[PDB]
């Protein structure tokens, strides 16, 4: 009858985006507003939810209002779906509907000592002695930690309990919970799979776990699915509720790294979505049954369609200088200066030619979680350039990703079928050709620039029948917004010749304090 | 009555240049012929014997022609010194005069094999089994090995040799045959002894070795002191003879990187010499008495002053690189452009936030013997900069210097009283600026450039009664030269600090093969 649009809201760490999909999932009008990074200390950071509220209604009120202008049968919303960035944590009440401090962002790490003091003690020496229930080990990310020192480190927190007001909620739970007016006080699978409260398995809270760390089994919104109808947007801060002619409803709600993966069209096992940028999120769906992992990785929920349907979960990997090697080999380095020069270098040699650059900057994420590994350079000739360096830089990046890959394959039970990329390195051509060989399947690489906040814009569509199935969105996607391949190209006396130089050159990475 | 004069054939790896001295110890006329640096296969480096010879003669002529020109007084030169690239080994013949074949340079690597077979069926384990008569381990630079490799692998020199004729030497002796006409086949102390066919003290062909890796008495050259005569330059190329208006006497032979010790005035043990170029050498007078090393350094000559005078012993200790660090770093990395931003960014920084260079680019030499070490840097961090690298870089190779200066301090038996230098980077403030500081000495850079050319002429001086002793000869240098010193810097909080990165630094260099 009409043409049919589905909006998101991608909630990104420093800036919001709104992007209204019409129904071959094109990016039809988006609208970017950044927000405030407050650093009160060296390693602490937070954000203002009624700023990034705001933000929020600004990309609404503006994305529909440029794509009024272009489009004549634009005429109104199906439905809104969210992603946000993962593991921030805000405090609120139910009856002022303020909120009652700046929100910990969740690299932020005012909470190393509660995390500690809960190994030491909660735990025995133990940070993993939870990773059968929550799917995750104890660290400085999880909503859980967060709210502890929100608790006992900010009385009007601490006030608001007492009285049995107090609302928590990461970034999604926030907005809804605003968005609607305070109607919907709710979450999902994927965000709660991060708050250290939730249960891999059954998908429900553990009042074991909201015990022992002391949050109260009620500060807390309800656990939702991905796909279902959480709400309806009346808010009419901004433009947004007026911009919007009839109760828009609030059908899709979802962490961005899941939102990255099911967004890239990876709703089967094997399949898996990497997003790179100053470091990465390696996330593998690992099928219908929550997989465990020895190398320290994450367990947690790749997706859920439906109140109830088939919850697939994941394995998840990071390594923390990616692009951002690419960055200071520029910045800092005089090795090159346009993105253009340095895809024209390092196709200029052959091979790597020995040398192995292994980018430990800030140590070893990824699979072997290493802090005293340091940046470390090792079997340079006078043969070797600047542009042989640079070539090793791009193998670097491939190579970690392998063992965090490598890893999932371990603790999975499964080979990897193909790979899809976004948001890092989508322009560099010999990165995919080096990682793509490398790995041994198909790197799948989208020409649409807004996976993400697709993710949520087809959880969102789904429920409200934008699209039929997951069946028909691969179709959809597979017709409309393409993707070229790249396939591998390389053989073992490269492909485990490399393997076996990274890893002779890791042992030499040591370099603390 | 008129001005006394002396010249110094200063034939080096690049070039030859020759240089006429006054008895002000100043160069009056200077002239510079390169040589083509052939390289037949990887790894290998030889040179004609006969562009060497005639670029020795082009270089006297326009020196003789120069000096008219420029004083007009000039009729004659008193004596003639020669210094040279040692090591490397010339193949002639004692009927036609001519080469058999070209020249194996000290750092050209096609004695590998030989090598092998002569410290396994001659040698029978250790490498230094002979090291008790010629002061070197059993390695590739050394000139009985590549006068093996002549004798069984170049037809025209064991066919020469089957008649007898054939004629053996380094550049010195082969220089100062030519330069007779044949009427002269003598070698001084300080070049027989890098052969490797020659005792250390008793400065005769080694009996046993003579025999042992087979080279006939007479294929060998009478060895003389440094300083007495040697021949006459009865050669009429580009006509020496005829522009050394009058007969001219050989009076200096010695290998250039003891005439560079003997030009810098280090008559006196624990005095030493650092020179650049090709290469980088340091050699500390060690006394009258030799003092054998067990680290792989090399015992040899210091110098001596006539047939019946004191023989200084010395200890080397090699170093490829130090102005190759540089161009690797500009060239190679590209960065920065010129030589002038190499010292501005590495002062423009305080220091290498735990970092260590180890520019060890064909190996790592000086008394950690170890060919399968390269290249590395460790301890990088996203704050570290192009700058820290450079800096670093230039760190690495005084920490590599304080070592060999701690192998002789050992072996030798005293401490260190004064160190020069000269070569591409002598001009580098920072440099010596670190050494004087991690070694705990005074640095003197003098004014005079060239001051290996000077130690020939000071052997020709002092056997032609032009100077009648060092002391007075230290004298007569005193009268002209300026003291641009640099003394050490710092205590155990800041010298035991960037050593002990090095110690575990180098730990983590074993890269080759
Ligand atoms: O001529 P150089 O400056 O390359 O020095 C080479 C050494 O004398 C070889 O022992």
């Amino acid at each position: 009858f009409t043409m049919k649009y589905v909006g998101s809201i991608d909630q990104g760490t420093t800036s919001t985006r709104f992007i209204i999909f019409d129904e071959r999932q094109r990016p039809v009008s988006v609208h970017q507003v950044p927000h405030t990074q407050h650093t009160p200390h060296p390693g602490w950071l937070e954000h203002d939810p009624m700023e990034i509220f705001r933000s929020a209604c600004k990309c609404m009120s503006v994305a529909i209002a440029k794509l009024r202008q272009k489009d004549a049968s634009f005429r109104k919303i199906e439905a809104i779906g969210i992603t946000n960035q993962r593991e921030t944590t805000v405090a609120w009440d139910r009856v002022t509907k303020e909120p009652l401090c700046y929100a910990p962002v969740w690299n932020d790490l005012r909470t190393y000592d509660i995390t500690k003091k809960v190994t030491a003690e909660l735990g025995g020496g133990d940070s993993m002695f939870a990773s059968k229930i929550t799917g995750l080990p104890v660290s400085t990310y999880f909503a859980a930690f967060k709210m502890r020192w929100m608790l006992e480190n900010v009385p009007a927190v601490a006030d608001a309990c007492r009285r049995g007001t107090l609302c928590f909620g990461t970034i999604d739970t926030w907005l809804m919970y605003k968005l609607s007016g305070g109607k919907a006080f709710v979450t999902d699978v994927t965000n709660a799979s991060r708050t250290f409260l939730m249960d891999l398995r059954t998908r429900k809270w553990s009042p074991e776990l909201c015990e022992k760390l002391k949050i109260p089994m009620e500060t807390l919104p309800e656990i939702r699915s991905n796909s279902e109808l959480f709400g309806y947007v009346e808010t009419d801060e901004c433009g947004v509720a007026a911009a919007l002619n009839e109760r828009t409803p609030i059908m899709g709600s979802i962490g961005d790294q899941q939102s990255a993966l099911f967004g890239n069209m990876c709703f089967e096992k094997g399949e898996a979505k990497n997003t790179y940028g100053t470091g990465c999120f390696l996330l593998m769906n690992v099928g219908e049954e929550a997989r465990f992992s020895k190398h320290g990785l994450l367990s947690t929920v790749g997706f859920q369609v439906g109140r109830d349907g088939p919850c697939y979960y994941a394995l998840e990997g990071a390594i923390a200088c990616a692009g951002a090697t690419v960055e200071w080999m520029r910045r800092n380095m005089n090795l090159f200066s346009h993105i253009t020069e340095c895809e024209k270098l390092a196709r200029s040699v052959p091979g790597t030619q020995g040398i192995v650059f292994v980018p430990a900057f800030s140590g070893l994420l990824a699979p072997y979680w290493d802090p005293s590994a340091r940046g470390t350079i090792v079997g340079m000739t006078l043969k070797t350039t600047r542009a042989h360096v640079i070539r090793a830089a791009l193998q670097a990046i491939a190579l970690q990703l392998n063992d965090v890959v490598g890893s999932m394959k371990r603790d999975a039970g499964l080979n990897l079928s193909s790979l899809r990329v976004d948001g890092g390195l989508s322009k560099n051509g010999l990165l995919m050709e080096i990682q793509a060989s490398l790995l041994g399947v198909d790197i799948l690489v989208p020409s649409m620039h807004e996976t993400t906040a697709l993710g949520a814009a087809l959880c969102a569509g789904l429920a409200a029948g934008v699209w039929t199935s997951l069946e028909e969105v691969k179709a959809v996607s597979r017709r409309e917004n393409s993707w070229k391949t790249v396939s591998p190209s390389g053989s073992a006396m490269e492909r485990e010749a490399m393997i076996a130089e990274w890893r002779e050159a890791l042992k030499r990475t040591k370099w603390a304090k």
